[PDB]
């Protein structure tokens, strides 16, 4: 198998092994001895050197290089053998074996040749491993984390360099680095655990945004510190716990840290005001609420006692000062609708505990500050259902407690008794449509509603609005003026007139109160709304032909 040409060159027919014998019978008692290459086992050296480099062509010339440098170790130049093998890249396990016959230093330059050529075959932890046997880690390292194979790389730096070597920390970093990039956020959080950088690894288990992501975040910071870290992730994933109605795991995600005990009253309102708000909407409903087993304002303060020990006034100020610094975006028309009622519940929770230690005048401000982001939200649903959860009776038995002229915040209670009577005169509207019992008794009650001082304050910040897009148009259109100045004199020196009261605290659009009325009277002919239909036609024209 090694000398195959040969071998059947000596099983020929008797006729050409009898001429063979005289050609090798005359040459030990020259030409003749040249075509028969195969008498070199007969012969003498140099004619058996001649035979075993026609095997070798041969050899190669066949597809078998690896039994080409077995017959070149015969000859005994073992160390020219490689040097050949290295330079056509056919250099092996076998050869590598071999090597150290002809030195050590042989061997030496055998394995890195080898692993240079091992690199070009796509074989990377076969080199890494030859580099390691030359007692070179470091190449072998950065070998293998230049051709990410990053899990191959720290198990070599783990078990040869010490533990606290930079080279050993960056590979977690840089592996982590990439790992994070395409968003296997899970087991780049490992990689920075293992970089002995923990702070980093709670947040990009953070960054997938997840329910059950952002829950494991803020359970890894707390166990490595991190404890302000781990309230804000903890909120989070109470936040993101709403949004799939899951009552029981998002007040669970806030039992991490007990400094989110303000946010527990808040969530545990927003449950039962949720609860309260689709019953009596489809009569019932199960939409995977998970709901707890626990007058609505006594409700809440009854669950609060039990299932948050919130009994005494002593930590009703701490809950109160907890919760009255954080404060939330304006809540612009478009957001999303769950997000949206925990922020009005958050005022609302300020102001059912303001209402627990006689603290009146916020509670009112509390109040008319979740009023107004319903209302500026345009959820008049909800803003109409908040007067019916707090206010069930009216809202006369505040005023007796405030309102009589005692605080300087009876402005503020004006506002909330105003939006009140807005949505009580618009039920009374769609009471006249399909979806006279109400009486022309509570009708002549809207009277406080028509302000004048609000319309037309309301109507100076209309054109000053207005103005503001004039100008803003013909400025852009460049990529009556002197009159639109005075125009702004006349408005935006006379709202500067009215007391900062006004200014102050919001109402609503006078002038669309005053349309409602004007169109619910249409149905009810022989009214005449005593002096309202009048005031409220006077108001219409004086600033809203404007």
């Amino acid at each position: 198998s090694l000398l195959p040409l040969s071998t059947s060159l000596d099983h020929r027919s008797k006729e050409e092994l009898h001429q063979d014998c005289l050609v090798l019978a005359t040459a030990k008692h020259s030409a003749d001895v040249e075509e028969r290459f195969h008498l070199g086992l007969f012969t003498d050296r140099a004619t058996l050197y001649r035979m075993i480099d026609i095997e070798g062509k041969g050899h190669l010339e066949n597809g078998h290089p690896e039994l080409f440098h077995q017959l070149m170790l015969w000859k005994g130049d073992l160390k020219g053998v490689l040097q050949t093998a290295a330079e056509r890249g056919e250099l092996t396990d076998n050869l590598v074996a071999m090597a150290p016959a002809a030195g050590y230093h042989v061997w030496l330059w055998a394995v890195e040749a080898f692993a240079k050529q091992l690199c070009f075959q796509d074989q990377y932890v076969k080199a890494a491993s030859h580099l390691l046997s030359i007692h070179k880690v470091y190449e072998a390292v950065e070998l293998l984390k230049s051709n990410h194979f990053y899990r191959e790389a720290i198990a070599i730096a783990k078990a040869r360099l010490r533990p606290e070597d930079p080279v050993l920390k960056d590979l977690y970093l840089s592996w982590g680095t990439v790992l994070e990039r395409d968003g296997h956020y899970a087991v780049a959080a490992k990689c920075y655990l293992g970089a002995t950088c923990a702070y980093d690894a709670a947040k990009v288990l953070a960054k997938k945004g997840d329910a059950a992501s952002l829950r494991t975040a803020a359970e890894l910071a707390a166990i490595v510190g991190e404890d302000e870290l781990s309230a804000s992730l903890a909120l989070r994933c109470a936040q993101e716990l709403l949004l799939a109605n899951n009552w029981v795991g998002a007040q669970e995600a806030l039992q991490l840290h007990e400094s989110l005990q303000g946010q527990r009253l808040v969530f545990c309102l927003l449950e039962l005001l949720s609860r309260h708000l689709e019953e009596k909407q489809l009569s019932e409903g199960k939409s995977s609420s998970s709901y707890h087993t626990w007058p609505f304002v006594e409700r809440v303060t009854a669950v609060w006692k039990s299932i948050f020990s919130l009994d005494t006034p002593e930590q009703y100020q701490e809950a109160f000062q907890k919760l009255q610094n954080i404060k939330y975006p304006s809540a612009t028309n478009n957001t999303p609708a769950k997000q949206l009622l925990l922020h009005i519940c958050h005022d609302l929770t300020l102001a059912v505990l303001s209402q627990q230690m006689a603290s009146w005048d916020e509670a009112v401000q509390a109040l008319l500050r979740a009023v107004v982001r319903s209302y500026d939200s345009g959820s008049f649903t909800i803003m109409q259902e908040v007067y019916s959860a707090f206010l069930p009776d009216g809202c006369d038995h505040l005023r007796d407690k405030l309102g009589d002229h005692q605080s300087p915040a009876t402005p503020a209670f004006k506002s909330l008794e105003a939006f009140f009577l807005y949505g009580r005169l618009y039920e009374f509207w769609w009471s006249l449509s399909r979806p006279t019992e109400e009486g022309e008794r509570m009708l002549s009650t809207f009277k406080e509603l028509f302000s004048e001082k609000h319309a037309s304050l309301q109507n100076s910040q209309r054109t000053v609005a207005e103005v503001q897009e004039t100008l803003a148009e013909m400025i852009r259109q460049h990529q009556s003026l002197p009159e639109l100045t005075k125009r702004l004199t006349e408005a935006n020196q006379r709202m500067a007139k009215f007391p900062e009261s006004i200014k102050a605290w919001p109402f609503p659009d006078v002038l669309e109160c005053c349309l409602v009325l004007l169109l619910i009277r249409s149905h009810f002919p022989g009214c005449l709304a005593q002096e309202m239909q009048q005031q409220a036609q006077e108001l219409l024209q004086k600033y809203g032909n404007t």
